[PDB]
């Protein structure tokens, strides 16, 4: 009942955010990525588990839109950014994720993200460029927190959804993949946990007052 | 605040499903589209409003994947299929949608679909091909019912989510865009209404015993 593997039909939810050099996942550089796995305690409450974060070197041949760099404030040419390759970052994320899937008894990872298709498309595109094998993420399914917040909170904008959920949100950190990932993780957890607390889950709960 | 315009920050949710001749929204034919707008009654319960459905003629130059046609059973060359152009289909959908946005006091439409990125990408591609102006749909936001069902019902597959929610689901109709759209609409409505009924909405309800 209270196992993570039982909650989402065997899907292992992993929160992801990316910063990029444009809107096109095929052609534009991936610049930052963070990942936060989740776990469930003995009573079935969801919380963050492992957190990873990387500055990513633009792939060879990548386009970099000036408007994108102006938006997120990232300078990919700054040698002090401590960047790593797409391979290094994703290989590390996938290793932690496979470990969590195994240890929890899940069978596949699913990406949790805000307007998820965007992050999913960039992560998948980078995975293919790096030639990583046995990608543990579902190839098309996601848990979009904008839609989820729409239901739970009546809000679709990340900052606003967080504020409505009673969370802090610091706009000076809003262009950091890591920061956005942590806020998104806490938001997703607040949504799932309040669903449970109000007797929405497990399905049996409503008849046991 | 039991108006539709109050529920999703001014978004007017419209349920959409598509059948296609493949996986690529840019290059593969759109073959069927259905749309169901929603309304809320005086007490704030959500339900279907207007239903549209179309068999769609492959755009000129479209690719058609044999595997896609074998999957959905559609023969685009059958002259008895009562097909209309992408323009005709989307022009009518958009007209009904603009009307509902105005009548409800909303400011924009948001697509509700199962694994929503897929249908969004196809509908948007057809809109562009048809040279339609003033598309009332949000350019990237959606309400994915697979993610919503994951939260509400612990299931992400459409047929299973419907069954878990106590709905009928007839697998012999699963390749009809209209059928899938109506089931998805009923599922979305069940999820929204159960969150309200259990005291998750409006946000003030939890403290009003
Ligand atoms: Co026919
Ligand atoms: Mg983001
Ligand atoms: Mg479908």
């Amino acid at each position: 009942l209270t196992g993570l593997c039982d909650r989402f039909r065997g899907f292992y939810p992993v929160v992801i955010d990316v910063e990029t050099a444009g809107f096109n996942a095929k052609t534009d550089a991936l610049l930052e990525i963070a990942a936060i796995t989740l776990k469930m305690d003995e009573q079935g409450w969801l919380m963050p588990d492992t957190t990873l974060h990387f500055h990513v070197e633009p792939f060879v041949g990548a386009n970099l839109q000036p408007e994108a760099l102006a938006f997120n404030g990232i300078d990919p040419n700054d040698p002090d950014r401590g960047a790593v390759s797409e391979y290094e970052a994703l290989h590390e994320i996938f290793k932690v994720v496979r470990k969590g899937i195994k240890a929890s008894g899940c069978n596949r990872a699913i990406m949790v993200a805000h307007n998820a298709n965007f992050d999913h498309s960039f992560m998948m595109a980078a995975a293919e460029r790096a030639s990583l094998k046995r990608n543990p993420f579902h190839p098309f399914a996601t848990f979009d927190t904008a839609a989820l917040a729409g239901l739970a909170l009546g809000q679709t904008v990340l900052s606003k959804a967080c504020q409505t959920a009673g969370m802090d949100f610091d706009s000076t950190q809003a262009h950091s993949a890591l920061y956005d990932t942590e806020r998104t993780a806490v938001l997703f957890c607040e949504i799932v946990n309040r669903w449970k607390r109000l007797g929405g889950w497990p399905l049996s709960a409503a008849e046991e007052v």
